[PDB]
């Protein structure tokens, strides 16, 4: 089996994340990603956004009691992927008719009235197509956004215009 | 457009880049890989290490009379891969004899009594792998230090000691 | 309210079928039909045509990646309606255009030199009423040919002659 | 050498093609090409063939309501290259995913227990240097059997047997 030295993400221990209680995998590949957002503090520095995702994690484990952050990817404004669940155990981002086959990421803002910067569509995109290489995705995955899923708003108006644009987005 | 480019690499234009001059290009797939250290002043922030890079490519192209940005890529400690001369135009980084056979790579700070961050060394790897499935870099790339091929200091004392426990790093 | 009972169709589990990932949705009623073949070697028992379905299923999604079998339904030579994606997931049988607003029935079997036995027929013309009896075709539903919509000799050329006398055709 | 370097192609208005009112617009260099045949009659005189390429465009604008031609090339038996939809317009040949990241090129005939003749294969073999030379296809592009993206037969057994023989054939 092959394993292409695929993307750049920051692990974890980087971004300072406690231990995951989180034990249930999901099945190789997942045929859909769905896109969203934390609706809250958007960070721009590689500092401020490890602390970003702390803040989000924490979120949801100490407050919605959750085996981990909900998300399996997070995305900073800084460019920059950061490792939640993985690309192997289950989100808790969706609906349970859909966390246990989509992998869920979310850009730590509010994209209702801003749009995420270029750098960090390219870090989504490319953590995606890397999951494609790596074969965790399906290569003709799904991307939806969390709104097409769930009744909500995420991932935020502007994003959400953003990534309908993708191939591999379907409604 | 595709999805972005493996490595997350952020453009030219992106970091408000001068235009190029430069038309002499690499025979792909390319054999080496040589790793630098700008000299210069260190960034750790997306709009820091924008205006580093714009500052380079200001020597470079305003001072020195160079067609454009000296190395291939910029190396950020905001972890993030600025694009200079890229993967197809000849490098002015490694002198006559290693310029037309490698792509420079250039890590942003003066590398000499602290180390750049993972976050960098990460996008750096990436970079590399990322070149291989390009098919501009060889995969069996060997990668030299700049004091390997030339009389210098760079990349720095300790950024030089890392550089040679990768798997690819050869003398 | 009724109960009008007229599912005399094989299910998924008696043709032992695997697990559609299919969720999107048709809205109900829907007001097209597109009659397609398989293009294939025809069954005439209810062992054979349940190992036919495993096999249009799985080109479907082995070989092409599919979700689920292409279809909703499909009619063998055995005089049974086995269930695709059923009356009310979207099908992947007669392209973007047609897919979100029709059922795609579709003959096992392959007829440009052949008609399909008049059971064959009858299961199909029933599962019709059937379908507009439980609402999930619109009671004034029309009939389109697979080659009328999309590129193809489907569902073939002795088949398409008589499906275009049926009552609910459309030119 | 030097661009044309190619394409001895029959321009639409030889062919007294209709307008093509289409237009999403292909990224070039396209990655990947599927090979159909339209399975309808065969011809093998530059007249026939203007005539048989004109039919089929016919069919697909009137009948199913197209923008222009499915295709983007048909390869006559005259050993002449039609043209269809081009190197820049997306297809209507191969399902959502394909048309937008592929280039279709169809044998216009049946060829399931026939091949085209030596010439036919030529002109279409001679096509994608072409595209490749003009940028049009990525230098290692790969070729898709029309069954291998789409539930079909197409392009016929015989033909298929030969393009699963091509250097850019990937399964």
């Amino acid at each position: 089996e092959d394993p292409p030295a695929c993307g750049s993400i920051v692990p974890r221990r980087e971004w300072r994340a406690l231990a995951s209680e989180c034990r249930e995998r999901l099945t190789r590949p997942v045929r859909y990603v769905v896109v969203s957002h934390t609706a809250g503090s958007h960070c721009d520095t590689p500092a401020s956004c490890a602390q970003q995702a702390q803040n989000v994690q924490s979120y949801h484990v100490r407050n919605l009691g959750w085996c981990d952050v909900g998300y399996n990817f997070l995305i900073g404004e800084d460019g920059l992927v950061y490792e939640g669940r993985g690309w192997n155990i289950k989100g808790a981002h969706a609906g349970p008719t859909w966390n246990p086959i989509s992998i869920g990421i979310s850009f730590m803002g509010n994209y209702m009235n801003r749009v995420p910067p270029p750098r960090a569509l390219r870090a989504a995109q490319n953590l995606l197509a890397c999951g494609v290489a790596l074969g965790a995705l399906r290569s003709n995955y799904e991307v939806k956004g969390h709104r097409d899923v769930q009744p909500t708003l995420s991932p935020g108006d502007r994003l959400y215009e953003i990534i309908q644009t993708w191939s591999h987005y379907r409604a």
